[PDB]
């Protein structure tokens, strides 16, 4: 299983999201699969971030709640970068 590490911005995003009623179990389920490198359920749209010249990817936890993450295979690490809406991240 890939090591799972977060950014300081991600941590703030989540703290905030939790305060507004976000279900952490939604996150655990998606981050779990990502880290054991299995395909996501059809619901969770997943593609690279175009505009990220570094291999950032974008997962749709909800059609407008995005998990921006980066797999760093060289370190065996899944990096959780941001969690929020398009409007909030971009
Ligand atoms: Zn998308
Ligand atoms: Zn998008």
């Amino acid at each position: 299983m890939l090591t799972i590490e977060t950014s300081k911005k991600f941590d703030k995003d989540l703290k905030i999201l939790v305060k507004n009623g976000f279900d952490l179990k939604l996150l655990y389920k998606v981050v779990g699969n990502l880290a054991t490198e299995q395909p996501l359920a059809p619901k969770y749209k997943d593609h690279p971030l175009k505009g990220g010249l570094k291999d950032f990817r974008e997962c749709h936890l909800k059609p407008d709640l995005l998990l921006v993450y980066q797999i760093k295979k060289q370190e065996n690490t899944l990096f959780l970068v941001r969690l929020g809406s398009h409007s909030e991240l971009f």
